[PDB]
Protein backbone atom coordinates (compact mmCIF):
# COMPACT_ATOMS: atom_id res chain seq x y z
CA UNK A 1 0.00 0.00 0.00
CA UNK A 2 1.04 3.60 -0.80
CA UNK A 3 0.16 5.71 2.22
CA UNK A 4 -1.70 8.84 2.53
CA UNK A 5 0.53 11.82 3.01
CA UNK A 6 0.04 11.92 6.78
CA UNK A 7 1.33 8.32 6.95
CA UNK A 8 4.32 9.10 4.75
CA UNK A 9 5.24 12.13 6.87
CA UNK A 10 5.80 9.89 9.92
CA UNK A 11 9.00 8.73 8.17
CA UNK A 12 10.45 12.27 7.77
CA UNK A 13 14.21 12.41 7.46
CA UNK A 14 16.78 15.19 7.46
CA UNK A 15 18.11 15.79 3.94
CA UNK A 16 20.93 18.16 3.08
CA UNK A 17 22.43 19.09 -0.27
CA UNK A 18 25.82 17.84 -1.40
CA UNK A 19 27.44 21.01 -2.67
CA UNK A 20 30.62 19.13 -3.61
CA UNK A 21 29.11 17.39 -6.61
CA UNK A 22 26.63 20.10 -7.70
CA UNK A 23 26.48 21.62 -11.20
CA UNK A 24 28.97 24.52 -10.63
CA UNK A 25 26.71 27.55 -11.25
CA UNK A 26 24.55 26.42 -8.32
CA UNK A 27 24.45 28.61 -5.22
CA UNK A 28 23.69 27.02 -1.86
CA UNK A 29 22.46 28.38 1.45
CA UNK A 30 24.83 28.08 4.38
CA UNK A 31 22.66 25.36 5.97
CA UNK A 32 22.68 23.31 2.77
CA UNK A 33 18.87 23.25 2.59
CA UNK A 34 18.49 25.51 -0.46
CA UNK A 35 19.91 25.65 -3.93
CA UNK A 36 19.38 28.04 -6.81
CA UNK A 37 20.94 28.64 -10.21
CA UNK A 38 23.20 31.69 -10.25
CA UNK A 39 24.66 33.39 -13.37
CA UNK A 40 27.57 32.39 -15.65
CA UNK A 41 29.95 34.30 -13.31
CA UNK A 42 28.67 32.66 -10.10
CA UNK A 43 30.54 29.35 -9.97
CA UNK A 44 31.53 26.77 -7.31
CA UNK A 45 35.21 25.55 -7.15
CA UNK A 46 36.04 23.23 -10.07
CA UNK A 47 36.15 19.44 -9.66
CA UNK A 48 35.97 16.11 -11.61
CA UNK A 49 33.07 14.95 -9.40
CA UNK A 50 30.47 17.57 -10.50
CA UNK A 51 27.55 17.48 -12.94
CA UNK A 52 28.85 19.21 -16.09
CA UNK A 53 25.64 19.40 -18.18
CA UNK A 54 22.57 18.70 -16.04
CA UNK A 55 21.65 21.35 -13.51
CA UNK A 56 21.57 18.67 -10.85
CA UNK A 57 22.45 18.46 -7.19
CA UNK A 58 22.42 15.36 -5.01
CA UNK A 59 21.31 15.09 -1.45
CA UNK A 60 22.43 13.23 1.61
CA UNK A 61 21.93 10.81 3.23
CA UNK A 62 22.16 7.95 0.81
CA UNK A 63 20.23 5.03 2.20
CA UNK A 64 19.58 1.40 1.46
CA UNK A 65 16.81 0.47 3.87
CA UNK A 66 13.55 1.50 5.43
CA UNK A 67 11.01 4.21 4.76
CA UNK A 68 12.20 7.77 4.13
CA UNK A 69 10.22 10.97 3.59
CA UNK A 70 11.29 14.50 2.78
CA UNK A 71 9.63 17.69 1.58
CA UNK A 72 10.82 20.46 -0.73
CA UNK A 73 9.37 23.92 -1.27
CA UNK A 74 9.02 24.62 -4.99
CA UNK A 75 6.86 27.72 -4.61
CA UNK A 76 5.99 29.65 -7.77
CA UNK A 77 8.93 28.28 -9.73
CA UNK A 78 8.34 27.42 -13.39
CA UNK A 79 10.76 24.47 -13.70
CA UNK A 80 12.35 21.92 -11.39
CA UNK A 81 13.17 18.25 -10.88
CA UNK A 82 12.71 16.31 -7.62
CA UNK A 83 13.02 12.71 -6.56
CA UNK A 84 15.65 10.07 -5.90
CA UNK A 85 18.32 8.21 -7.73
CA UNK A 86 20.84 5.39 -7.40
CA UNK A 87 24.08 6.73 -5.90
CA UNK A 88 25.91 5.28 -8.94
CA UNK A 89 24.35 7.61 -11.55
CA UNK A 90 26.84 9.02 -14.07
CA UNK A 91 27.33 12.78 -13.63
CA UNK A 92 29.09 13.47 -16.96
CA UNK A 93 26.13 13.33 -19.37
CA UNK A 94 24.90 9.70 -19.52
CA UNK A 95 21.44 10.53 -18.20
CA UNK A 96 18.04 10.17 -19.58
CA UNK A 97 16.26 10.45 -16.24
CA UNK A 98 14.52 7.10 -16.22
CA UNK A 99 13.91 4.24 -13.76
CA UNK A 100 16.05 2.00 -15.95
CA UNK A 101 18.91 4.54 -15.64
CA UNK A 102 18.38 4.73 -11.84
CA UNK A 103 16.27 7.89 -11.59
CA UNK A 104 12.78 8.29 -10.16
CA UNK A 105 11.77 11.93 -10.48
CA UNK A 106 8.94 14.32 -11.07
CA UNK A 107 9.57 17.43 -13.06
CA UNK A 108 7.91 20.69 -13.91
CA UNK A 109 8.60 22.32 -17.26
CA UNK A 110 6.62 24.52 -19.66
CA UNK A 111 3.57 24.76 -17.42
CA UNK A 112 3.35 20.98 -17.28
CA UNK A 113 4.23 18.32 -14.75
CA UNK A 114 5.62 14.91 -15.65
CA UNK A 115 6.83 11.79 -13.89
CA UNK A 116 9.94 10.72 -15.74
CA UNK A 117 8.75 7.21 -16.64
CA UNK A 118 9.79 6.41 -20.22
CA UNK A 119 7.80 7.66 -21.97
CA UNK A 120 7.10 10.41 -19.41
CA UNK A 121 3.74 10.45 -17.74
CA UNK A 122 2.04 13.81 -17.96
CA UNK A 123 0.38 14.58 -14.65
CA UNK A 124 -3.00 16.32 -14.38
CA UNK A 125 -2.51 18.68 -11.47
CA UNK A 126 -5.48 20.94 -10.81
CA UNK A 127 -3.91 22.69 -7.78
CA UNK A 128 -0.24 23.50 -8.45
CA UNK A 129 2.02 22.27 -5.64
CA UNK A 130 4.08 24.81 -3.68
CA UNK A 131 5.64 21.97 -1.67
CA UNK A 132 6.35 18.43 -2.82
CA UNK A 133 6.79 15.40 -0.64
CA UNK A 134 8.87 12.39 -1.61
CA UNK A 135 8.34 9.02 0.09
CA UNK A 136 10.61 6.01 -0.49
CA UNK A 137 9.63 2.58 0.77
CA UNK A 138 12.86 0.73 0.11
CA UNK A 139 11.72 -2.78 0.93
CA UNK A 140 8.46 -2.57 -1.03
CA UNK A 141 10.23 -0.87 -3.94
CA UNK A 142 8.00 2.21 -4.20
CA UNK A 143 8.64 5.91 -4.44
CA UNK A 144 5.67 8.21 -4.11
CA UNK A 145 5.20 11.93 -4.70
CA UNK A 146 2.74 14.19 -2.93
CA UNK A 147 1.40 17.66 -3.43
CA UNK A 148 1.83 18.83 0.17
CA UNK A 149 -0.08 22.06 -0.51
CA UNK A 150 -3.22 20.14 -1.55
CA UNK A 151 -2.31 17.12 0.65
CA UNK A 152 -2.84 14.86 -2.36
CA UNK A 153 -0.94 12.02 -4.02
CA UNK A 154 0.67 12.99 -7.39
CA UNK A 155 2.40 9.77 -8.55
CA UNK A 156 3.96 6.50 -7.45
CA UNK A 157 6.60 4.45 -9.14
CA UNK A 158 5.99 0.87 -7.98
CA UNK A 159 7.90 -2.37 -8.43
CA UNK A 160 11.14 -0.39 -8.60
CA UNK A 161 13.17 -3.37 -7.28
CA UNK A 162 15.68 -1.06 -5.60
CA UNK A 163 19.14 -2.47 -4.98
CA UNK A 164 22.04 -0.55 -3.46
CA UNK A 165 21.91 2.96 -2.09
CA UNK A 166 19.50 5.66 -3.12
CA UNK A 167 19.84 9.39 -2.53
CA UNK A 168 17.67 12.48 -3.03
CA UNK A 169 18.15 14.42 -6.28
CA UNK A 170 17.17 17.98 -7.19
CA UNK A 171 17.27 20.49 -9.98
CA UNK A 172 16.17 24.14 -9.61
CA UNK A 173 15.73 24.32 -13.39
CA UNK A 174 16.95 27.06 -15.74
CA UNK A 175 16.41 30.74 -14.90
CA UNK A 176 13.50 31.15 -17.44
CA UNK A 177 14.23 34.78 -18.28
CA UNK A 178 13.96 35.70 -14.58
CA UNK A 179 10.76 33.76 -13.77
CA UNK A 180 12.56 30.73 -12.28
CA UNK A 181 15.41 32.10 -10.15
CA UNK A 182 13.90 31.08 -6.79
CA UNK A 183 15.64 28.19 -5.00
CA UNK A 184 14.39 24.76 -4.05
CA UNK A 185 14.35 24.61 -0.28
CA UNK A 186 14.25 21.41 1.76
CA UNK A 187 11.81 22.05 4.62
CA UNK A 188 10.87 20.34 7.89
CA UNK A 189 7.40 18.68 8.00
CA UNK A 190 5.05 21.09 9.77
Amino acid sequence: NVPELIGAQAHAVNVILDAETAYPNLIFSDDLKSVRLGNKWERLPDGPQRFDSCIIVLGSPSFLSGRRYWEVEVGDKTAWILGACKTSISRKGNMTLSPENGYWVVMMKENEYQASSVPPTRLLIKEPPKRVGIFVDYRVGSISFYNVTARSHIYTFASCSFSGPLQPIFSPGTRDGGKNTAPLTICPVG
